[PDB]
């Protein structure tokens, strides 16, 4: 009934563990579970099939709430929740009547091991080599995936690299994560977000059923050469990356605000007597929360773009699907240069004692440095620029 | 003779366990003991006592060069370079002939357990009672210390808090540290500095013998407020602070570079080739080198004043302290936000694969954001501001 309800609920029970699990790293294993149980995991799965049929901006809201309580969640509940969209950007309708209705039943973790995106398409590591029943099997290894560990639906792509007429196709295709052959490993370690697994996926002679690969051959790169529904990828995983951003940085912000006003002490050579009321402390709150408002009011008129050019279904034009990407753009460059600065700049008004390992208040920049290198913002910058001066758009891809 | 060929000797040697040092935290029991090996702790002791007699520019040198290396080692070695000139400062020549000759015949590490710089005088933890011979008994815990664990000769103060003629001063002294009662502990934890062993130090009924007392009691306090010799402390020690900053942003920005040449692959969806030739990653790598060549000439000039002023001795007055605290207090803001930004903004250059713990890129970025701490920026650049409006000089003080 009220999503955003039960994130603050999780929230609240997450915070309390929240400095010892950046700490430990590996796997959410306890909250993972809190999410399954919840039901959030069937957010966007429309109430047709079980889901809770909520709107982007709603559910852009609730990864807003997790992000802020932990970044790593954040980043793991809002990327799951891109995958399943895919099945109705380039399945088709049986595909997604019976995977969204799997997944909203049986409260499935969906996970990824898809795109290499800096990387040519001959020269990704999972190959798809076609079968007699027209089907693949898949080999190789993902270096990088987003939660296919832990996931029970595992969206994949293969590129087929053999001479047939399928050759240089990526295959894209929705598979049970437990099939046999399949293998996430337990080998993610980063200076943030380190609690998303995201590491690598062996691929051992594992089939893929006719029934189960997602469109044709290529579907998703002729979608993006043609700017059609599945071109819609990019501002998706954009927008909620964007979003985990701002989460990340409220989070650090209200950290440093609980602490200023408990346990920061005032600078008494400067004569000032509360914390509270140095001028330069005041100034820096009103700068943090400044950026921040900016940020997120241009966020949300991105997920209402995002909703009004989703609603069009396949009436999407080039010119709607290429406006939406570079107002994109523009929020995931305020929301990773806000985020950064925030999460950076709350030890200035923390102090000293603030250092230490008890608090984790290093988590809140760790976990935005890390994460805000998946694609590089100057390119998301100038995007935003190339559209301004000469009214071209974004080349649609997996990050644009 | 030449101490910074020493000192890029020890870099070198101490790089291949950089990572696994930040990794581990604790004390660096053998770095410590190389900095012991390669006679550089006299560097400061003058050549009559069996020291370096290097002057203030090239004991800065030294100083950066360890900081690129590693930010905690900079830190020790540069603050344990502070301890002994406080001798000369306040105490006596007979105290300078005995202690430097000390110093520097048996390699001995100083470390200090000095000043509380944010509370006033009579709620510091340690007091000093005076005893019939002159000397002092210590009793308390300080509970910030610099390198007290593992010297061999503290610099330690206490306020007598009695009843007493002397009541509310602050007493200087160097004792031996395996001193009866002296107990440094073990407990320093931090996100950055984790080497630094900057822990409390128990003092349990500890005897400072009359020799030891360095100057009259409150001889700090008398000597800040007629900006006499002793007033020197502040911008010897926030000079230093201000270039183990720029050691450690050079530290960070040649990390950069070797991964940019020989890691870092070129962003192919911009069509970029070589990520060398990428002209954001050219553009990033200008603006972070331009920095340091504008913190790093100005850190440059305050040694050649500090220098300046340390060889007028007793005959420097107060404009020639504050001019002095004035330009130091511009370089230690110069220094923070450059070091700040650069250890930060190298991860845009790196890229997400760099994020990984094996190449402990966040040490930089952990490192000063830690020290930086240590006392308000804010307060540096106000201290610019009313120079630069009104003629005032920054009040003498522990950091101003």
């Amino acid at each position: 009934n009220d999503p955003v309800a039960v994130a603050r609920g999780l929230a609240e029970k997450w915070r309390a563990t929240a400095v010892e699990r950046d700490r430990a790293g590996g796997s959410a294993t306890a909250e993972r579970e809190d999410l399954r149980a919840s039901g959030l995991l069937s957010l966007l799965v429309p109430r047709e099939y079980g889901g809770w049929g909520a709107d982007w901006p709603t559910a852009i809201e609730v990864v807003r709430e997790i992000a802020a309580a932990d970044g790593s969640l954040g980043h793991l509940f809002g990327y799951h929740l891109t995958n399943a969209p895919m099945i109705e950007l380039i399945g088709s309708q049986e595909q997604e009547e019976h995977l969204y209705t799997q997944i909203a039943q049986n409260n499935w973790w969906t996970g990824n091991a898809s795109s290499e995106n800096n990387s040519h398409v001959l020269d990704w590591k999972v190959s798809a080599t076609p079968t007699e029943d027209g089907g693949y099997v898949l080999n190789g290894t993902k270096h990088f995936c987003s939660g296919a560990k832990g996931s029970d639906l595992l969206f994949v792509f293969g590129v087929v690299q053999d001479d047939s007429p399928q050759q240089g196709a990526i295959i894209a295709a929705a598979i049970p994560t437990s099939r046999a052959g399949v293998t996430p490993n337990d080998d993610w370690a980063a200076i943030g977000m380190r609690q998303t697994d995201s590491g690598s996926t062996d691929f051992h002679n594992v089939k893929v059923e006719p029934d189960e690969v997602l469109g044709a051959p290529n579907a998703f790169v002729l979608a993006f050469i043609q700017s059609e529904r599945g071109s819609l990828f990019a501002p998706i995983a954009q927008l909620i990356f964007a979003n985990v951003y701002l989460g990340i940085a409220h989070g650090a912000l209200d950290a440093a605000r609980e602490y200023t006003r408990t346990q920061a002490r005032p600078w008494t050579p400067a004569g000032i007597q509360q914390a509270t009321e140095d001028p330069y402390t005041i100034r820096s709150y009103g700068e943090f929360t400044i950026a921040l408002q900016g940020a997120d009011a241009a966020a949300r008129e991105a997920a209402h773009l995002l909703q009004t050019v989703w609603d069009k279904g396949d009436a999407l034009t080039p010119e709607d699907r290429g406006e939406l990407m570079v107002k994109v753009s523009g929020v995931k460059a305020l929301a990773t240069n806000a985020a950064l600065n925030i999460s950076s700049g709350v030890f200035e008004v923390i102090g000293a004692r603030g250092t230490h390992p008890r608090y984790g208040f290093d988590r809140f920049w760790r976990n935005v440095r890390t994460h805000s290198l998946h694609d590089p913002v100057s390119y998301k910058i100038a995007d935003v620029g190339k559209h301004t001066l000469n009214g071209q758009y974004p080349i649609p891809g997996f990050t644009s």
